[PDB]
């Protein structure tokens, strides 16, 4: 026999401030490719689940002599929606949205354990270091001391542009390619998501959101804010130069009797 | 002819925690007079806050010129980095730990009500006052994942604008509206060596406040020596410069296999 079935060993995610580290989680299952490359015959979303210390499927998948391109990226989802270019290719949509951890996608190449190439040879693929494709945003409003005792504080249509602009709510990912967001089109209108909430005196309220990775025209991130029926605006030209994957924003917008106390943060990871 | 210059109030608002109008005796006012309109100067006149009004032990007396005021708090003795406020209005800005009593705000005064000071309204008050410095919150953090056989013994904390270099200290001209200027950019940056150990999931915050200035490179850089091994962060998310009246945050959480950076930037934009 001039071939062996392939095993998925082991996955993991190294970038951001929190790391996966290695997955050993049943929650969600990860999703297989394998390329054209050395002529072998394509592989499109194999759903692989965590079972034995390894990544099992229902599926048989066959290496030979010829050196195998796995790419994997999880949580695995039914290629449908979002996911409908998974059927039959490696490209999924991104989408702006309230944070959902099902969608806080991570993706990479396979690689064979130990090193080297994947084949009859060394039948065993890891899908180490995978990066997520999203760039998460924490959103936190809070009514000041001074605040108008007699406003609601009425929060509606929180609204993201890049420069005052446009902002990408869509945007297109490759598993098979290192690129990370990429295509889509900027929308004028920006991200809007309208809570509708009254903020009662000396209280909060946060929103966790994901958007594709994208680039902060002049390095500024406009908010806009519809407090009790006021349009407000908020320049924020301390995130760096675009919203990336591997790192953590922050933005708080404190409301007083004047104005706006802004508080913008970035949490990344520096390794040695 | 002429009369008693009053001191009705004094206040500042151009930070997130602001003062509000000063109604505490806590600390002194120092007020100054220019040549503007031939009057003699005065240089850093103490004035005290008793009942909503700020008592000079000092006289300033106004007649019918329009008389210039400005006022910086709290009060300080014309000695050190305050040696320029005894014939002139500049005074010194230096990096260090957050001393309150240090935490300088100054503006031009305005008589009450609007118009000029003078003998027919020998009233001013210095409000909307701007701070000085950035003041800045170190947080050190031993992460759950730092190795358990290590002390996370940490020294050395240096503060450098681009990994070059950093001012110490910068001038402050509080008759001007040009905020921190001049000074020299030192080599070696801003150093505080705490030399402390952090125990397991434990946290060390430092305060401090320092001169208004460039991030060149539009980069923060702290280095840490940590169990002896000197460390580098780059922070590029505060900004291109420390201004004033800005609040600065930089967490860093020492892991297993680096560190993880959180960095802040608080302003106050008003209507």
């Amino acid at each position: 026999s001039g071939e062996k079935t392939l095993a998925v060993v082991s996955a993991s995610s190294d970038d951001r401030p929190s790391t996966r580290g290695i997955i050993n989680d049943n929650t969600y299952a990860l999703g297989v490719f394998r390329t054209t490359a050395n002529t072998y015959a394509p592989l499109y979303n194999v759903k692989h689940i965590y079972s034995g210390g390894e990544w099992g499927a229902d599926d048989v998948i066959k290496v030979d002599y010829r050196n195998a391109s796995f790419f994997a990226y999880y949580p695995y989802h039914t290629a449908t929606g979002n996911y409908a270019g998974l059927a039959g290719g490696t490209t999924l949509t991104l989408q702006a949205q309230l944070f959902n951890a099902g969608e806080d996608i991570c993706y990479g190449a396979g690689e064979a354990s130990g090193g080297g190439p994947v084949s009859v040879y060394n039948p065993f693929v890891e899908f180490l270091n995978m990066k997520h494709a999203y760039a998460r945003l924490r959103l936190t409003l809070t009514r000041g001391e001074k605040f108008d005792k007699t406003k609601k504080c009425n929060i509606q249509n929180i609204t993201f542009k890049s420069n005052n602009a446009n902002f990408y709510l869509t945007r297109s990912l490759d598993i098979a390619s290192t690129a990370g967001a990429t295509g889509g089109s900027a929308v004028a209108a920006g991200y809007v998501h309208n809570p509708n909430v009254n903020i009662a005196t000396g209280k909060s309220v946060t929103y966790e959101y994901m958007f594709p990775p994208q680039p902060l025209d002049g390095s500024k991130l406009t908010i806009l804010v519809t407090v009790d029926g006021v349009t407000r605006s908020c320049d924020i030209s301390t995130l760096g130069s675009s919203l990336d994957s591997g790192k953590y924003y922050g933005v708080s917008l404190t409301f007083t009797d004047v104005g706006i106390i802004l508080s913008s943060a970035v949490v990344t990871v520096n390794n040695f």
